[PDB]
């Protein structure tokens, strides 16, 4: 009946986990086979930060231009290419601990864990999700820079987000591992802001079926709705409207506790109306929208 | 200014994770050099579960009674003992990876990551804390048992809990390494329930100070309290007493802060009489108790 935010275990990942020092910059990088990926940023000094030419900075930089330390062996930079807003850089060692895995570009909604690292150090882990608006509610010091965020399935990593900065709201922004960005930011110190964001409606709807599932029926109610008129509830509480594909998203749920979608939805209409007053879902006083409907099925396995 | 309950990395306490098997019972083992420790009750069966005298039970076993499963790999039982209510599994092999470890009993109201395990394999890592009441708000599902909760510093990792137990009210019962009961739950399918719990005072005030030193001074006030009428207000709103000693350790937050204990203790009293009203601290709509004044250092950092 106890139900956490669960990240993946951070062994896989630990094991990839290297220092990229480059000046007076030093920074995380992930050290996969013979290749170290870090944000490009590293190779940035006081002044240029504002408006960095990267093309610029880079040619002006060799391989002993990079200081990369795993543990505290050092491995040698043996050449180096930027991938969009990352670096690139080959070393003489093939990462002997390198985990089966992938790259993947997440959609927002989706969830995902995060190793927090500082100097190539593993340091703490947490369970996230991307928000509709492309930034994080992560835990990032200075420092943290480089730290990845990934999923795991049967001893494969899919690495999804890599740490560059955080906003002025406290929110963080990143990329891909191509790294291409999430969200419409830039590596440079500008004055971006994260857009408004909006509350998961999928996975809240996801949520409360793991409260059903979990013996909690409490809030559920003998009304019906159509997908129109819930979208209108949605519209005023700051939801995203859902859609057909998550209402198909939701059918195993829907199956395995009889209780079919649209009913769920006024059952979460009349939650967004009336309050929860005094009342806890799954332990909760609010309703919670960093769980997918992937993570309520392994976590009520 | 984002903050989250991080769980400490999990890849040394995960290479120790192994299964143990004996009749038709299967659950999870601490594999630290040539021992396997894992909760007694594997040797348990369908009857003798309200009723199990376990020095009858186990000296009608063999070392070739248990399997003892690290991968898929097998390792030889040559001996074993009973401690307290743990099992200790001799084996033919020392875990060639063992971190540098020791084993401690903590507190109520100290916090530990767990990593969830089932059959040997790990599946998930969160932060808890041991409640007042000796139990914790976990997560696990059946084949969970064994499962370890532990501290990391510097490379060093303290454990301190195993699961052995779910209780009626869904929270979770276990084990000190040696392993005795964190409170006075026992190893069998009885009528025990958890007593009733407390919000730990020591770590909401760590949380606030915590808010203070991330830039959110907003529920702060111009009045301070005795030691005393503090903790008739916390008398009614079921939390600790405060004591001198918790007014010691919030010294050094206080000092970073500038607000005395006391000042700190007037502001928790106004948001208990008062609530929040639509406010939120460091994230949260509720007053958190599950980061100690020592998470709060760390994590602020
Ligand atoms: C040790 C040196 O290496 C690192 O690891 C850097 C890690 C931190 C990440 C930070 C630390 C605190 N939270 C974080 O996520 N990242 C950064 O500082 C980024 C590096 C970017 C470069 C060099 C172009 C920049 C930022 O995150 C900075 N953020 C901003 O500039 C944001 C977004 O542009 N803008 C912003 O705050 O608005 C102003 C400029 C009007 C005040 C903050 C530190 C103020
Ligand atoms: C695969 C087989 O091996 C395992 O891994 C066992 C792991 C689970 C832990 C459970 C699973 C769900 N949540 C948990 O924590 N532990 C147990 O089942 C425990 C094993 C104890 C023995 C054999 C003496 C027993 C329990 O946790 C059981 N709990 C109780 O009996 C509790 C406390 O005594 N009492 C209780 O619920 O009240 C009743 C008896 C009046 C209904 C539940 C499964 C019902």
């Amino acid at each position: 009946a106890g139900f956490r935010k669960m990240a993946f275990p951070s062994g896989k990942v630990e094991g990839c986990m290297v220092q990229v020092t480059c000046g007076t910059t030093t920074l995380n990088g992930l050290w996969l086979d013979d290749t170290v990926y870090c944000p490009r940023h590293v190779i940035c000094t006081a002044e240029d930060m504002l408006n960095p030419n990267y093309e610029d900075l880079l040619i002006r930089k060799s391989n002993h231009s990079f200081l990369v330390q795993a543990g505290n062996v050092q491995l040698r930079v043996i050449g180096h290419s930027m991938q969009n807003c990352l670096l690139r850089l080959k070393v003489d060692t093939s990462n002997p601990k390198t985990p089966k895995y992938k790259f993947v570009r997440i959609q927002p909604g989706q969830t995902f864990s995060v190793l927090a690292c500082y100097n190539g150090s593993p340091s703490g882990v947490y369970q996230c999700a991307m928000r509709p608006n492309h930034t994080i509610k992560g835990s990032f010091l200075n420092g943290s820079c480089g730290s990845v965020g990934f999923n795991i399935d049967y001893d494969c990593v899919s690495f999804c987000y890599m740490h560059h900065m955080e906003l002025p709201t406290g929110v963080h922004a990143g990329t891909d591992l191509e790294g291409k960005f999430y969200g419409p930011f830039v590596d440079r110190q500008t004055a971006q802001a994260a857009g408004t964001d909006t509350t998961i409606t999928l996975n809240v709807l996801a949520w409360l079926y793991a409260a059903v599932i979990n013996g909690d029926r409490w809030f559920l109610n003998r009304f019906t709705t159509t997908l129109n008129d819930f979208n209108l509830v949605a519209m005023k509480y700051n939801y995203e409207p859902l859609t057909q594909d998550h209402v198909d998203i939701l059918g195993p749920l829907s199956a395995q506790t009889g209780i079919a979608v649209l009913d769920m939805c006024a059952a979460l209409k009349e939650l967004l109306q009336n309050g929860m007053n005094g009342r806890t879902i799954l332990g909760s006083t609010i309703l919670e929208d960093e769980f997918t409907p992937f993570d309520v099925v392994r976590q009520c396995s």
